[PDB]
């Protein structure tokens, strides 16, 4: 449940937060609209686990495995079992054009998996973009009755470390690992005024990822419906945003500020970007792929 | 309104938040349960004003002026007009045993004041404590229909600088200016196990003030009802907590973590504590008083 009566926390023994000692002095840990930016060291997971278990929180995790990307599911799901919301109720929703190719992964107690068959688009861009329509369609029925929060991620990934209830909030995005140190004029937002995703060079807070966002079911429904509608407008006008669904997600999160922002710990590419000092953990990471080969027949 | 459909923010030009630059390196700006700690420099008030004006937010401010404390109202209200939620809808609720002693203060547009007559208790401790009952009684009727948030403060105070929508959240407390640098064993929590306010020496996050707390009407109703009920249990058992309503508020906020914490900028005593470097602003400050004289006939 979200927003129900909250029972008292039990007695807990943990280190006192000290007002005159920051958790992290090397990074921004709160946005200018007072949303936490989630980095290792900023949260006590024991307190958060208590809060969320006392609400019997259920988390849905959506992942698309269309065409050749079914090959990524086994590692994705097996590592999710090790690191994603362990001890909490989890419902995986695997969207695929090949139900028979979904691997048989052994799940911990209180965790379930549903396979949702969908159509495969020819263009990888359309496969990526149509996730917004598909997620919004499934919010309207299944998700509202079955989960409290939705977490929507790419499949070409593996969990390596804890991804837990610290991320949960009405609406979150994740800082793209390529651009967290960049100035806004360098962000690869859509820059053509003819697109609904357009952001001028003097606007923007952060560059968020298309591959890891989420929130309450209500807020995820809103985001995905808005991005789908914006994409349909662009299609009618003969324009496709430079980075597809990610461009639209960035426009949405500029105008509807997220209530938490995840640091790049939560989506990293170690082959491309290494392991900087500012990252104490690499939690969820890119699996190397040959883009041209895996995206086409 | 709270939790209604949120329209898009307009285009705004403001400084980009930089991920590799903290707003404040000298203080903790987020709690271990991912609640912001509100200090100058951590928020862009223009973004926040937009968010809250787009929801047509109404803020109630409760203040008790019982017996001789009616003398503090003129300065309290006149300075509130200069600094408290300016541009937002405000409803002041002045609880008093002397309606005719409430000064005629000129209010800005969109602001109103209601005088609520209540009984005066003999003991200043009981006057302070019974605010919980009185606030919870008035939540049940007036406040739920009239305001979105409640802010509950002491009267023996003046505003000197901005106190605005940065504070608004489901539930907040304020760091006591005497103890923000103290270790938890030094906090003046109730230490007798016989009291409902009891907190052991190895528990506690912060020492919060009885004089400045608030939140949504629902959460303030919960807090005030719980503290009143706990006080009634103590009374039946022949014990009065060491710091009265403040002791109970501290117990409640230990077990029900606030969703924002206000820094001591928001309740300061300059005569007792000066103006430390860590305080960039003194927003709401103690008016000097002779405690013995003003609390008794
Ligand atoms: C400046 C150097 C940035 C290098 C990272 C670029 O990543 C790509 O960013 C695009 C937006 O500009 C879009 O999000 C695709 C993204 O590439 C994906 O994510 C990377 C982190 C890699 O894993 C890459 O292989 C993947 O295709
Ligand atoms: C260590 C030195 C701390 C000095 C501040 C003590 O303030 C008092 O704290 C009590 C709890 O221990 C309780 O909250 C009353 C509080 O005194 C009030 O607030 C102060 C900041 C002063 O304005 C004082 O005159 C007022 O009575
Ligand atoms: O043929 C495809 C292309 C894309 N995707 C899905 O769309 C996501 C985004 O595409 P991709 O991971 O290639 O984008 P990148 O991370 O490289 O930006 C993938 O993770 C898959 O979940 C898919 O299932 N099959
Ligand atoms: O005779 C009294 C005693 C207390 N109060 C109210 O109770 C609050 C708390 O008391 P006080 O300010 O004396 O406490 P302190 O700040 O000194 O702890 C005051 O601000 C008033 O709002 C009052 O109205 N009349
Ligand atoms: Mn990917
Ligand atoms: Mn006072």
């Amino acid at each position: 449940a979200i927003g129900e009566f909250m029972v008292s926390l039990p007695r807990m023994v943990y280190p006192q937060p000290k007002v005159l000692t920051p958790c992290r002095k090397d990074v921004l840990v709160v946005t200018p609209w007072l949303a936490p930016i989630v980095w290792e060291g900023t949260f006590n997971i024991d307190i958060l686990n208590e809060q969320f278990r006392l609400q019997n929180t259920t988390i849905g995790l959506t992942v698309f495995a269309i065409k050749k990307y079914v090959a990524f599911l086994k590692l994705f799901l097996e590592t999710a079992e090790k690191h994603f919301m362990v001890g909490h109720r989890v419902h995986y929703y695997v969207f695929t054009d090949q139900p028979a190719a979904v691997p048989r992964v052994t799940l911990g107690t209180g965790r379930q998996l549903s396979v949702l068959e969908v159509r495969a688009y020819k263009r990888w861009q359309d496969v990526s973009m149509r996730r917004m329509e598909m997620i919004s369609d499934f919010c309207e029925r299944r998700f509202l009755s079955e989960v409290d929060y939705l977490v929507c991620v790419d499949v070409d990934m593996e969990f390596r470390d804890h991804v837990g209830v610290e991320i949960l909030t009405p609406l979150f995005g994740t800082l793209h690992p390529g651009f967290y140190g960049s100035s806004r004029e360098a962000f690869t937002y859509e820059r053509r005024p003819q697109s609904q995703a357009y952001i001028p060079k003097d606007e923007g807070d952060f560059y968020y990822l298309g591959g890891f966002f989420g929130g309450s079911v209500q807020e995820v429904q809103r985001l995905t419906r808005a991005c789908h509608q914006a994409m349909m407008v662009d299609q009618a006008n003969g324009i496709e945003a430079v980075w597809h669904d990610e461009s639209h997600l960035n426009k949405y999160l500029l105008r509807h500020k997220p209530t938490k922002v995840l640091s790049p710990e939560y989506l990293w590419d170690q082959q491309l970007l290494g392991w900087p000092a500012v990252l104490r953990k690499l939690r969820f990471t890119a699996v190397p792929k040959n883009h041209q080969a895996v995206r086409n027949p």
